[PDB]
């Protein structure tokens, strides 16, 4: 494993040294964003929750292709609003439900310590 704890206040820092095969070994599941909603990297974890192969979903739209449950004011429209200010930390509670068991999930999303990158953090609740 990688020992990161999900919602750590300084995780943009740590996750910025690791490649798609570190990515792999977080205990929660992992997605980084381009700001139009492309995906950059998916990981493994996310892949154990959602059934997605993360190697089939990279350069997918996120919001309009791969997971068009989270098209919504609740968890789109905060991504556009943090895309558009330049800064995003925010963490809810969201059900995941396209093309799978609806699933409890908890989100934290927070923009990347690079420029126009941005993570989406899940685990189970
Ligand atoms: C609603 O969109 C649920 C499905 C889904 C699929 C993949 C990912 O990563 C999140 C959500």
């Amino acid at each position: 494993m990688e020992h990161v704890a999900f919602g750590s206040e300084d995780i943009e820092n740590t996750l910025a040294k690791m490649d798609d095969g570190q990515l792999d070994g977080l205990a929660f599941g992992a997605i980084q964003l381009d700001g139009d909603g492309n995906i950059l990297q998916y990981n493994a974890a996310e892949g154990d929750i959602t059934g997605r192969d993360p190697k089939q979903v990279i350069g997918k739209n996120f919001f309009k292709d791969v997971a068009p449950c989270t098209d919504s004011p609740e968890f789109y429209g905060k991504f556009k609003e943090g895309v558009a200010s330049g800064n995003l930390n925010t963490m809810f509670e969201y059900t995941f439900d396209y093309q799978m068991t609806p699933t409890k999930v908890k989100v934290h999303m927070k923009k990347a310590l690079s420029g126009d990158s941005y993570w989406v953090f899940v685990k189970r609740v």
